[PDB]
């Protein structure tokens, strides 16, 4: 009869997180993944400026955390108030640090699985959209995107990285008529990869986050960065080519580099492949 | 029957010398219905049909009361009572799809019937395409008469359905109903017959209804992702706008 | 049962020597097929087979008879009787090579996903220009990340641009197997057919192909690179303008 | 002293009524001039001159006789002998579809900096296929952010792919002044002309280019725009192609 | 006879920095101008992976700095050892976190002004590369791109965004050859925005923060988004529409749209701009 | 007074077949030259000198031992004692231009004397210019004769010398010399004419100093800017391998 995603055995708390108001942290107890939620339910897990920082804090400390393979980045529920579910419901209106958010997810050499347990509306939206993948709740997940009801747009990675998503025409849709759309409908529309069981939600999000660990790391960092610079032009080959000068300074080759100027330098023994 | 309800719609006043096109506004809605008048021949346009569907368009996106353009075909034809929005060709249309690309308002199309050439990219550019359930047929017959629609027919078709779907509907040419265009994403909704315009109203009340500035960015964000430096333009020049609004700017 | 009609195909002139691919011209029309024929390792490809390929499709490409290419594997295999279009790079960088050809060619290129696709193969399927696929033995799986290795180019980030970011990230992450339908549905391949039927379909659809005005065909898929393939793209569009700007003055 | 021939020039039938712009035709010449015509206010232009920009250069866009516009403004002012070409809004958004209409014309567009081109106007400059300016008058300045406003595309971004990311950043963040000399050794004025020679000089680019293939002309232009003009681009190139594969079948 | 670029009149230092060891970081005493540089010229300045801590501490505070306009990114000098000056000899062979300097200095809504010198090299010739402007010491300015001797590599803002600045052949030599140029050069190729005399360099850093810091702020971080749009792809449009964003916030079509949320919205009196 | 030291190149074995071009190695340096051989004709192009410049490249590009191309005109002519790089046409050069662009050395272009039409075009396409101070001419004849290279030949032209002189240069089709160009940002350096070759020697050394993988790296992280998705496989193709030599990719 519990209806919670959220398994109190498989979690544990992240030392030096126990500050956090807005946020909460786990480990798996096991595993090489992270849980990040929403925490003001209350609220329909509305961000304002303090939630804000926290969620930059909590995912930079996870982009650094050379054990932690896969973020999933979540909200906590139900509302206290009135038992309602919310994965984000965007800018508290009673906030544009949240762009910044938006990079850190997009440029953090891991992947980053939104697990949509309610709704889904404006800046949490589009919270969801620059993620790497989506999994939503069949019976909770509602997205909406509120933004010009309310004289608002997000006319980066919320909108235009959607149509990358679920096609231009989609995407229009989505954001002109600012309709309410289920797990199922957005899965077809092809923004949502999964659509779980409410009580399964982040007991599916571990099952992908274990498959993605099980990979070399290498590669799917150099995967990631492939499909970002799709659409990231200059930056995208920044990050892109940022991994394969790492890979480079661990050839005899670069050794060799920067042991002649520490003679002349000598490539003989290194082929011109072709 | 008929999508058309002639209760709903006012000729605007301006237009009584068109022939080749019709143009309405809704009595009570910032909306406006833009529709090829020439069911006889399936819709199809000649260089007369392209100046007055430029004219009216333009004038569309000039008029501040305006919010939405529906785009559309009427019929049946009087000949064999067939369907048609467009069936292609019979001041370029090339103009048209720019005019309707550029414009800070969202264009609806509504596929009524055969949308075919011209009449089928002429779908693919607008920012939403309603469907005929019943009546709705997307043929791209550009290969089959030896020409081609080398960017928004086409380019920009790949956009909404992928490259693989695109590439099919252009080079085997077959034919798709409202539903396969659906799944495949070039078409946003299936409507009844009947309902179509009724739906397309729905729609355009639903977009009339937000902010119109944040309407107009989010467009032309939308466009930017594939227009490159035009895209630019029209973005930056809406922003442009929102900074003479501002004390900053007029300090200056 | 298998895709392959023997009286349908005739072998080319100038290819008695291949050994890890065959190459057949059509009795009738003006399409060939190439395949993948080492069944016996599910037709994973070693440096010789990449040769052989990129030869047979060279040669396509250049045949002025030939407006469509069919690409598929042979089978079953003799040891356990599995389906296999093409498994990847022989476990036991010539072939970004033949995505290139397949890529720049003139000329439509279906893949015919007649069993396993995986790794590379998986990768040689989706730079095809249109895919079909055999409902009962197709089976799409992204196996690079497991092995360690990664195609960062037409096999990765082409996809999503037939499928979207958010299903061609969770095609490579987590590298699951896919069926001919589920890959259909997501946007990476044009039509399921019966598993006996695939190479049928892949006439009928190469026919309504050649049906129309070939320098047309040329300049769409052009156009339809262009949006992606940047200076590269408009070279070729403009290479085939510039061809069509021979003809008057 | 002044660069306007008007022996060289003929009014255009069904434009008597201008005032904020003159409009000439070539004697021999398939060239138009097209010109602002408010030296009073240093060729600041109101939106009834953006009107008549359009007008005319649509018009000029539309003349099958006509293969290059010469843009300019007329001078000196009256009040002060001081020359400007055009210095951007009236202080006391049609500008952009005037640039489109420059952008997207199948014809080669030449501005003639022959002052003062500041703000609006050196925008309009920037956006022109090509610029010749004169050595003793011409000044560019971009005066946007002193006022608050500021152009995001043409104006700015497109200068960047002029002069590149270094000098487009530093005309506009500073707003200084810079010479027809400076403005040619960083890459946006094509040549430097004695300010008495610039129309004359002007005449001479434009039958260089009136004498070679015209359809040619028009796609090598959408070829150069096609680079940064993305979809849009793709569109008016594919447009022209799409017009050469109408002349043979 | 003093040559030092440095004015010690003009500067203050920045309150909460007094621990920096590897980086220097002032305010000027009137000007809304920041003054970081490099402070190990008896290595030529070379970057150590603390010496990049410290360095993106230092620009991040900056770009938080309501009251800050103009950054000047420079090297100190010259060395106690040989004389000898350097902005950046790039990175301390006896790292890769530069890369988010990059990003840093790329995406601050600040025009950050590299005053070069002396010796600009490798990782150091990328960071003058990544900057809005550069101002180049006459005499002692040095560019060598030394990455390729050494087996290193920079795919990203250090060498294809070169090539937006001086043409795809220029940029190319610089990298193939790595020869080493002077600031009269580089200013010919289109890198150097001008060259000054060696005392001057500051001065002139500071002339034009002046008169960039004269201009609407507003204004000039439009600019700034609209000159990295063109290379920077989906990044660049979510920082741009970020800032336009910002500007529609402040509008009354925006106030009427919260102001229903916290029911209808009335956008009667907002009209259908074209 | 000839570029050409016959005492530097040995010619390449296997390649003594060739009639419209010649083949060499260096006697010492990791560089071969590739040059016209038909200066009586200008240096133009027919369908065989295509075919056999592409071989000649596709050989070098496979020649692990061979880190610089020096590609260039054999002259003077016999005729009139005049000099020419290549004054264009007569598999496909459009084919020669991407072996260049794709091929992972770097490719120096020599511009001794004529670079016109396609001949001009394979310079911009060309990874450095070096050029006769006395006798580099460039002209793009294009629109002269109703022909057009919309590819590399003109719009990567402008990713050297920004969009107002490109434009200049293919719209009019002037003559320019080497030191026009230079300053244009198409040409990397002027060379006295009996020195071309020399300096060509000096740069290709200099560039084969350097770690060969960075350089490989670097070229393509310089093609990726506009080469889009095909520059992204190659750029990406060179990190894969870069992967394969990795621990964890043996691992796997
Ligand atoms: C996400 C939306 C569409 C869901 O609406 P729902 O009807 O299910 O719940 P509400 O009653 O609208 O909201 C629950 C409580 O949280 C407040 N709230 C919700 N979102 C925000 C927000 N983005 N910023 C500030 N406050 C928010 C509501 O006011 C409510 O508080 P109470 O006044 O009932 O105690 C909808 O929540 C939305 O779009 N916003
Ligand atoms: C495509 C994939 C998933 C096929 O897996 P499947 O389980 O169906 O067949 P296997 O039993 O794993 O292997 C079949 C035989 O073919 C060889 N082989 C398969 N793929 C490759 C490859 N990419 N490179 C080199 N060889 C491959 C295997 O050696 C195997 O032979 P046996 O060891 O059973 O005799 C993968
Ligand atoms: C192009 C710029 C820098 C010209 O500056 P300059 O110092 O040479 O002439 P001014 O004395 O500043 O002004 C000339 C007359 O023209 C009007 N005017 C100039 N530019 C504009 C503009 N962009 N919008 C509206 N009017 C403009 C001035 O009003 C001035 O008239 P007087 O006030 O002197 O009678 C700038
Ligand atoms: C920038 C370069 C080209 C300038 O070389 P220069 O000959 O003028 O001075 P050096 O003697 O090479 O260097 C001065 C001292 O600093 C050390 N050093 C310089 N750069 C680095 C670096 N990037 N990483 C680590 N150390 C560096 C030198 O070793 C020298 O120390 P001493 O051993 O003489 O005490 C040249 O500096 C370069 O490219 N690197």
């Amino acid at each position: 009869l519990s209806d919670n995603p959220f398994d109190a055995k498989a979690w544990r708390l992240v030392d030096g997180f126990d500050d956090l108001t807005d946020i909460t942290y786990h480990r798996h107890v096991d595993d090489a993944t992270v849980r990040v939620a929403f925490n003001r339910p209350e609220v329909r897990n509305a961000f304002r400026p303090h939630t804000v920082d926290e969620l930059y804090r909590v995912l930079d400390h996870a982009r650094m955390s050379p054990d932690v393979g896969v973020v999933l980045l979540t909200g906590n529920g139900p509302s206290p108030k009135d038992g309602g579910w919310a994965f984000c419901s965007g800018g508290d209106q009673r906030r544009l640090h949240i762009l910044e958010v938006q990079r850190l997810i997009r440029f953090m050499p891991k992947v980053v699985i939104c697990l949509v347990n309610g709704w889904a509306a404006g800046g949490g939206h589009s919270l969801h959209v620059v993620c790497d993948l989506t999994l939503a709740s069949r019976e909770y997940a509602r997205f909406k995107q509120t933004d010009a009801d309310v004289g608002s747009f997000d006319g980066g990675y919320g909108s235009a990285y959607l149509a990358r998503q679920v096609g231009q025409k989609f995407a229009r849709e989505i954001f002109f008529l600012g309709r309410t759309y289920t797990a199922e409908q957005m899965h077809q529309m092809g923004a949502v990869n999964a659509v779980a069981e409410h009580a399964e939600l982040e007991t599916v999000g571990l099952q992908w986050a274990a498959e993605i660990n099980a990979k070399s790391p290498q590669a799917q960092r150099m995967l990631k960065f492939a499909f970002n610079l799709l659409d990231d032009g200059l930056v995208g080959q920044q990050l892109f080519a940022g991994e394969a000068t790492r890979l480079a300074y661990m050839t005899d080759e670069a050794v060799e580099g920067r042991d002649a100027f520490l003679r002349p330098p000598d490539w003989s023994p290194f082929p011109r492949y072709f």
